[PDB]
DNA sequence: CGATCACGTA
DNA sequence: CGTACGTGATCGC
């Protein structure tokens, strides 16, 4: 039982609400609000956009810090009514986010998952509703009218339920006072954009497509025959077939044609190297440059990503269209893509600054092991410092190889990749790489602890977690399935890291944001990727913030260790190195 | 169309 | 058998 309101009535504008202000397109930058339900003390409201975000009344209640809503994805409604000009402002209560909280491993997308957590069945999933794919599409009123409505309601319905559980759990803080504020600090972020050179883009492909064209006209002489370069079935007859290469690995559907193992068949075949480069050229020329020029704004020049707040098990963000987190950098010709991210305004610049080592310092406090705590205490070279003692000698004695050993050995533990992973990852036989395990161990026996004892705690408890109370449950850590157990044990151990150190720099998000406008500067943050903060702010501001921002990264908390932040500018992004 | 699968980037 | 997102091909439809 609901109004259809064709005006907006004062009993509409009560100061606790709950809120759906629907957008249905994936993307939701500059796209339509096809429909608005408030449901309140006083009744259930739907109301028509072009009616409610037209009438100064209601307006005026959406800005309202004082007037408190209830949603489901705030931020996807905050962001499409900023492309409008419009304030959102006294969202007290994100349903999404707390069913986020609550268990990362639900899924929650839509407002009846998250009701399917509290027994609640009133409400259609949006599946359900608009279709899916080619089917998508908005309904008539009737229906739009009903689903909306029952939205707001299952929104009001729940948030109490979901309150009670956050405050069991010890997390009401943590969505209150992180999460929720943090959603708003997105929310300006990918409406503000990135601004791209798109001209700069687009040199770089006219310079990819010669050389892949000069490239590919090679390995079609080698083959002595033309085929699909980017079919791997089609490599794979040329390469295992033709060629009789060696078949050193077989994935489920064939052969494996992966970088890897391309690169042990280089030695027997030239045309292995050039299979090597059209590879690395091509996921340049296809997912960089034509990916990144498909989702620049022609309007604004700009990429608007969204960041998923509410996705990755371990807290961290995830970001799409275009996906910012995974800009080339660590080879040089894909590095030079950061090249093509601009300040958005003339005599502006790019500023990055990033943690240097989170994750490990993270680990050596929570482990409180003497020898990695010391290690970051000296500000050591953390690899040389592993290599140092796994290997028993002395900084001298440190070779390249021996580095890079240790290096792995870190890695290992920063991703929480598997024993058997370390031996494919230093290509070394497993006795081998449990033998690095155990030495890695005798030089850090408080890590070793460590993984016991989370491993311990996540059987006992059925979940970990981070600093700030984030958790992920690990039912598959009582499996009789080796496989299931140790990736769930692998959890175990990782995600009290990461998440912590996702946790530690949502803070100084936080802390950042709230430095800057206390100083009345004009830089915005632009964008967050693993454990970097890009900003652009005025030439002029250069200064005050190589002061401001690492000082605010390195008090977000107070560890056992320092933190650590380096931090450059530039003209481009590229260029803040 | 859409879903599976193999590849790769961070 | 780390956290993800995106591209291409293939194959059923
Ligand atoms: N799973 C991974 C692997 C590497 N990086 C690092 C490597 C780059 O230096 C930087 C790029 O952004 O992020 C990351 O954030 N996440």
């Amino acid at each position: 039982a609901f109004t259809l309101a064709d005006r907006v009535t004062e009993e509409m504008l009560a100061d606790k609400a709950a809120l759906v202000v629907e957008v249905v397109e994936e993307n939701y930058h500059d796209a339509p609000i096809v429909g608005i339900a408030v449901v309140n003390e006083h009744g259930r409201f739907f109301l028509r956009p072009e009616t409610a975000l037209a009438d100064p009344q209601f307006v005026a209640w959406l800005g309202d810090e004082t007037k408190k809503k209830s949603m489901f994805d705030s931020k996807r409604a905050a962001v499409a009514l900023k492309w409008k000009g419009i304030e959102l402002c006294g969202v007290s209560f994100d349903l999404l986010l707390a069913a986020y909280l609550l268990d990362p491993a639900q899924g929650v997308d839509d407002v009846a998952a998250a009701a399917k957590m509290k027994q609640y069945e009133a409400v259609r999933p949006d599946e359900a509703v608009y279709g899916k794919g080619a089917k998508r599409a908005v309904p008539d009123e009737p229906v739009l009218a009903e689903h909306l409505v029952r939205k707001a309601a299952a929104i009001w319905a729940l948030e109490r339920p979901f309150l009670d559980e956050l405050r069991r759990n010890e997390q009401d803080r943590l969505l209150v006072e992180l999460e929720q504020p943090l959603s708003s600090i997105l929310a300006e972020m990918e409406f503000a954009g990135v601004k791209v050179d798109t001209k700069r883009l687009e040199q770089m492909g006219e310079e990819l497509a010669e050389q892949l064209r000069t490239v590919e006209q090679r390995i079609y002489e080698l083959a002595g025959q033309e085929f699909n370069i980017n079919s791997p079935k089609q490599l794979g007859v040329i390469l295992f077939e033709k060629l009789q290469l060696p078949v050193l690995k077989k994935t489920k559907t064939g052969y494996s044609t992966s970088a890897d193992v391309l690169e042990k068949l280089a030695p027997y075949h030239e045309i292995v190297e050039n299979i090597l480069h059209y590879r690395q050229l091509g996921k340049l020329q296809s997912t960089y440059i034509e990916g990144l020029l498909k989702v620049v704004r022609p309007d604004t020049k700009k990429v608007h990503t969204i960041f998923n707040q509410a996705l990755t098990q371990t807290g961290r963000l995830s970001s799409t269209e275009p996906n910012l987190q995974n800009i080339p950098i660590r080879l040089e010709e894909g590095r030079k893509i950061r090249q093509a991210f601009v300040p958005s305004e003339s005599d502006w610049l790019i500023f990055a600054a990033d943690y240097s080592q989170i994750e490990l310092r993270v680990l050596a406090h929570i482990a409180e092991d003497d020898n990695l705590m010391e290690a970051f205490r000296r500000d050591l070279d953390i690899h040389t410092k592993t290599a140092m003692d796994i290997f028993q000698v002395s900084e001298d004695e440190v070779t390249p190889n021996m580095r890079r050993q240790a290096k792995a050995v870190n890695f290992g533990i920063v991703y929480g990749i598997s024993d058997y992973g370390l031996a494919q990852n230093l290509n070394i036989s497993r006795k081998e790489a449990a033998e690095f395990i155990e030495r890695y161990f005798e030089s850090f026996p408080g890590v070793k602890r460590y993984m016991e004892n989370i491993v311990q705690e996540a059987k006992q408890k059925g979940y970990v977690t981070t600093l700030l109370h984030r958790r992920r449950y690990l039912p598959d850590i009582t499996s009789r399935n080796f496989n299931v157990r140790s990736f769930a044990e692998r959890m175990a151990m990782n995600t009290p890291i990461q998440g912590s150190a996702a946790d530690i720099i949502k803070k100084a998000m936080i802390d950042l944001n709230a430095r800057l406008k206390e100083e009345r500067l004009q830089a915005r943050l632009l964008l967050q990727v693993h454990d970097e903060l890009i900003l652009e702010a005025p030439k002029e501001e250069m200064e005050r913030l190589c002061r401001l921002v690492p000082e605010v990264m390195e008090q977000a908390v107070t560890l056992r260790v320092p933190l650590k932040v380096d931090y450059h500018y530039g003209s481009t992004w590229y260029d803040a190195k």
